[PDB]
């Protein structure tokens, strides 16, 4: 009958809001504060939601959670901890080479955790960092020896003649080790680093809680508009992206991940936990761990600083930090209609899933206002 | 795999030309020619297209084709040559009700056609015309007397007390009568006869052949824009739209269904047939037969005429000409790779069908050019 | 000094004019009469350009010209006449693969032309047409016994399942023999077909002169937009484009090659040559020569007749008609400042090419006007 | 083959960000902040990048840096700390004219810098500023007995016959005595003072970090769209630009580099360094020194003030500080892909440099966020 002949059967929808191709068509240069998704139809549990992602092209997670390669953030302790929960972590390479073999070591050796991500052998998977430079490939050897089983290239800026000799060198030598290449910002950059062979990129520029580039060199690019050009151009050859910096909070994590990133790397948001580098400290009654970024002047020690260092509070273990985000995600996924975030990219990338701009005073709205005193208690 | 992770294995689709959306959001007042149906993906046969189309809420048809109500095109001979050949006919009211009736009566009581038409009783689908006026009622009543299916309400213009007030007393008389309302070419006019409790809409005004009222009464629309704008309101409330009046080929009729029309009614393209009313005739060679708009003075005979009349060359048998109507349905069909016409209409609705503008030199170098002379044999 | 520093010595150009991009995004669905190519500088005589051309990825001509595979068009004596001049031509399929066969036997044995199209072994290159249908395979088996170079999959519709499957098939079995796909006139099917692995694509569908798709299927694209997106996407993977149909003078070539093709296919501008199947007859006292479609009921003898059939006036032999054509090409190259076709497209893909659109009037006032009579002498 | 056929080997670059012609061509009144440079290619080491630049028609430094005339900025030894390391200084005229003599004479007559400004008998450049008052003729005068290389007018709004007079007296007077001329934010005072024949100009209104003259006259303009607009109407005639105030940061500098300007000239950065005048004090443990505009009432002493006076930390000397801001210079463009500042330029105006705009919440993003406390240690 007609119900089902005119258009099969799929009652309409009423065109309200944008989408991502119309929200970053506008040229604004908007980050994730900038804007909403719009909430959609719910007929499953929060609990349902599968959170399962695609690291690179062979490595699949069943969280998209990746801690930061920093001196500050990640060590053998916290990439225990992330692969346990579910993510993975890569080590820093701020240390001579042998100590960072001996960290990947110590993760892998490591002996209920149904999420944990482990290889084929069971044994827990972690990753590394390295550079561009000649001393960097003997220390890519040791972590080839040590069992690591996926290295990024560390640099602000990933589109150099360097990194693409590191990625075609590692590629001849390693055949079988995932390569991960970064940072990039725009899709020339990306096009050049797919065609050089790599199996994900890094996508930030300027966003970090610890950078000062943007002010420095001048150059970047907004965190949000960057991941959905540099994730729309990598679909088109199925290489996986890492949204990295800007993160604060849970929505920024959802939001990242609807624009087309595959995993999100987070620095200041894991800093001050326990498994973290480094010992609390504290000041003023509060409780503190350091934290900078790897181009600040004590990281590296004319120098031209890219960073700062300070401190962040503490906000306990990686054990309960994770799932509270992993809750946030699934929430999120169902509050907009998602059983799944490759449901939620496929809908994006189809037009069903509409996005609203924000104004400041949206924004204000949005937060807590209208109160003499509140707290806070996210769980 | 990241291959079906990042966006579910569906291949990413090039964004090439415009939604139908798009196309129709622009103002330009658009008709048939001025604009293309840009190809798909074909990975089936044309003949595996399904043409089945409906007529109104209750009724469905295997061919999307109708016959207009008109003195030079529909009588019951024709009638039966539509029905039997899997669309339907619409009887005219230029006449006496008894003969009308009578029409009708022949029609149903008419006794290999795998597609025809038929009721639960096996006795072929008819359909006729009826005015608004007060004795409109009493021939409605003969046509019920008769057997009819579906009853039209013809008017050049349906929004009307009039009409509505005929609709609410056939409802509440007839309640299991189908009636068509119309004509309509906005979707003010099509919510008040959707309102009024109509199961189908008929859209056209001004682009008949044989139609004047526009240089008369300045009164009109587009036909693409208004089957476009008519079918996109009444879809929201299952009630399917005729696109009647400006069909000159098979590609007019394509484009029709394509923009949200469930069934195509013609008036020129079925006249000067065999089963057409009427007797052939010999003008300087060529046979011919009379066809003439039922607002010409000739029809009716101040009077402000709102039609002509002239004359159609022969185009042979509906049994032979539809089947060609039939075969050219389905190769658009398959070019844009649709498998039926609910699957062209849930494509343009979706954005996944695109479409493209003509200029008149895209016309004219769509048409036949740079040739000396030539002959054209659709079949 | 600053006179160089500022900007690097090269003097500002002021901004005149659109570029390609800028004028295929407003989507009005322009063919080669709606605009014309600005002049640029001119610092070379014209026998000094260039037209050297890439029929397929392996394949390099000396001129961008191709005869159409078409059975009033391309025959052994027509493809001689083509490889002789500098072009390559394609032998029509309509017809017993044993004929063929023998055909581009005929081509491959013969035996000053500088610009002659030769393979490795110094033979005249040949190109020849087949289907996507079972049978097909066996006619290419001798067609590659025969020594063809090249073939095209003959489509009006190439994003086709058995378009694939043929293009895997060749590839397979035949892993040195370029294959042209097509026709295709969006982005999407040229990626489906470029991941198939085609060698080149063939670029137009409803601009025929001897077509009349549009009108009956309503399907097709106005062909400079379609040349010009087919060739944007192709070019990102080193893929060139055979722009085939619509043209009508030289300046339609050159428009096409500006726009991003690397060749231009051409069935009527060629028909009634002295190379060209058939026999002259006389009309009216004016010379004439059978051209028809490949659709059209006559060449295929229900069935959708897709083209039609015709005459076409005498042009005389190709070896005089080809230089004209050469000289006009080189002439605009020098007009519009490139020393060659590539750097035409260079020029075009990076913004220097300016455009400008052409009203309706505009095109009156391009071609002749304000005179009594007159008498068109090319050359 | 088709590889480099096909648009000349060149790899196609994806369209990602904006020109600077489409970003300025919104008229939203940009500034520094406001905007970022995207990315580019790396295949060179920062080292390697030339900041030769062109103060005037026949003046070029190898440092694009410039102190501004000032009080509390530039003296004698301001000028030869400049001019020993790369750049060049403008003695301020708030004086009496033989002390300003004075002082260039002692800048003339200074007796490694390998990239030290020198004259064409190895004497270290110096500049001057006059005004365009009847006296400074006596002025200019001792400047040029001094030995002064260039001369700069010294207003705020240099659109005026009293400029255009005193340029034309001194061009003829000393016809190779270089002319700046300023200070200009538009097209039109661009074109009066080039025609009166300057040899450069000084872009800036409203910007000074001591200006108040935006919020007392409602004269002013953006920085950012000042430079680019004043540098693209300056290079149609070879007339390089300094840009002049809103300078904060290195980033500032390169912003105003990649916009057009040739040159960089900053009162408040260059404040409070070892060189400037004055003498340092302290303030709550803050050693700071003198710094107000020239306007203000202080620098003066009905009067209608136009600037403020303060005070601004301690900076070091000039000989450690501006080699850091090289540094910083160079790297940045190595990041936007230029072997030299003419490269960025003729990028900029090719477009083959892109930009992005900044949302405020871009902005809070790029900065220093969601850390407890820090330290910024720039070098
Ligand atoms: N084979 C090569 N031959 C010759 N010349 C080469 C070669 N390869 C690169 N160069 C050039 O030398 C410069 C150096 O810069 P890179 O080594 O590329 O690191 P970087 O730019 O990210 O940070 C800046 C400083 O931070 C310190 N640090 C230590 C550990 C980790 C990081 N990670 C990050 O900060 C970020 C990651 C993601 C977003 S930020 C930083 C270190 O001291 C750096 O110098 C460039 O010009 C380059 O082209
Ligand atoms: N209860 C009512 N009480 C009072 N006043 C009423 C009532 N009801 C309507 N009026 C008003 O009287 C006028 C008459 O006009 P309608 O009867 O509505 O027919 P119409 O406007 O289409 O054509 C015009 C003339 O053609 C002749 N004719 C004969 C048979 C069929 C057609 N079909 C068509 O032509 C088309 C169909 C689709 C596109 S065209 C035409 C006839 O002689 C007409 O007068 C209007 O003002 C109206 O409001
Ligand atoms: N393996 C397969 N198994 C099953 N079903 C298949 C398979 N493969 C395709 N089908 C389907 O059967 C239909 C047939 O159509 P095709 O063979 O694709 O030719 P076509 O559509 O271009 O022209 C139309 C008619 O012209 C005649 N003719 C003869 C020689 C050359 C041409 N060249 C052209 O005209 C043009 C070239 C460029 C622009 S026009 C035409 C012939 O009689 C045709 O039927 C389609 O539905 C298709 O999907
Ligand atoms: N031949 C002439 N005959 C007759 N009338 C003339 C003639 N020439 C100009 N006038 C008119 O008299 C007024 C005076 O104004 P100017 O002398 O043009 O200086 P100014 O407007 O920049 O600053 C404002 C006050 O600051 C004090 N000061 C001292 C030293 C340096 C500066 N430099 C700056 O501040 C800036 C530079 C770049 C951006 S700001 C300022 C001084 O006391 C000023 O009066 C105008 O109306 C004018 O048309
Ligand atoms: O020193 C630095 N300068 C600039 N960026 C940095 C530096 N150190 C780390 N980053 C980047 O900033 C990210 C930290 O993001 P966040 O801490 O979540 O805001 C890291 O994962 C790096 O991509
Ligand atoms: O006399 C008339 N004046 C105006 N429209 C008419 C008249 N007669 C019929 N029509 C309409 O025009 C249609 C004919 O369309 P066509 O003959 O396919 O072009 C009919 O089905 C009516 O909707
Ligand atoms: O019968 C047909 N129907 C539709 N298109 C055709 C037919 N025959 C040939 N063509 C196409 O039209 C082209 C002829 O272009 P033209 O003769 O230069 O205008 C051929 O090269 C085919 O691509
Ligand atoms: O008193 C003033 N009022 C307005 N502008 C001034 C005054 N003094 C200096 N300026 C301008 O402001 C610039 C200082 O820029 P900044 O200190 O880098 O922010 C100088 O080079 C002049 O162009
Ligand atoms: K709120
Ligand atoms: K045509
Ligand atoms: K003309
Ligand atoms: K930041």
């Amino acid at each position: 009958m007609a119900d089902y002949l005119i258009s099969g059967g799929t009652s309409y929808v009423p065109d309200d809001g944008l989408t991502a191709q119309q929200l970053f068509n506008c040229g604004d240069g908007l980050t994730y504060n900038d804007f909403l998704i719009l909430p959609g139809y719910i007929d499953f549990t929060a609990d349902q939601v599968d959170l399962t992602s695609a690291l690179t092209k062979k490595i699949t997670l069943k969280t998209p959670l990746v801690s930061s390669p920093m001196d500050t953030v990640t060590e053998a302790g916290m990439a225990i901890a992330m692969a346990l929960t579910g993510g993975i972590g890569f080590i820093h390479h701020n240390c001579t080479p042998e100590f960072q073999a001996n960290e990947v070591r110590k993760v892998k050796k490591y002996e209920d955790y149904p999420l944990a991500s482990k290889d084929a052998k069971k044994q827990l998977l972690c990753g590394a960092a390295i550079g561009t430079h000649e001393d960097d490939k003997y220390r890519l050897d040791l972590l080839a020896q040590a069992g690591v089983d996926v290295v990024v290239l560390d640099s602000s800026q990933g589109n150099s003649i360097f990194q693409i000799n590191m990625i075609k060198y590692i590629k001849d030598k390693y055949p079988n080790l995932q390569v991960i290449g970064g940072n990039v910002v725009t899709a020339a950059q990306a096009k050049n680093l797919i065609d050089a062979g790599v199996d994900a990129l890094r996508v930030g520029m300027g966003s970090g809680s610890i950078c000062i580039t943007q002010e420095v060199l001048a150059c970047g690019r907004p965190q949000a508009t960057a991941v959905y050009k540099v994730s729309e151009y990598a679909r088109r050859f199925g290489v996986p992206v890492i949204a990295d910096g800007g993160i604060q909070n849970v929505g920024h994590i959802a939001k990242a991940l609807a624009l087309g990133a595959s995993t999100v790397m987070m620095g200041s948001l894991l800093a001050a936990t326990t498994e973290a580098p480094g010992e609390y400290f504290f000041s003023d009654g509060i409780r503190l761990k350091k934290y900078r970024g790897m181009g600040s002047l004590d990281a590296m020690d004319i120098k031209v600083a890219q960073g700062v260092s300070g401190a962040v509070q503490d906000k306990g273990s990686i054990h309960k930090f994770v799932p509270y985000l992993i809750a946030g995600i699934q929430h999120s996924c169902q509050d907009i209609g998602a059983k799944s975030l490759t449901q939620v990219r496929a809908m994006m990338y189809s037009g069903e899933l509409k996005f609203e701009k924000r104004t400041s005073s949206a924004q204000v709205e949005g937060g807590v206002h209208s109160l003499h005193s509140y707290e806070k208690r996210l769980f």
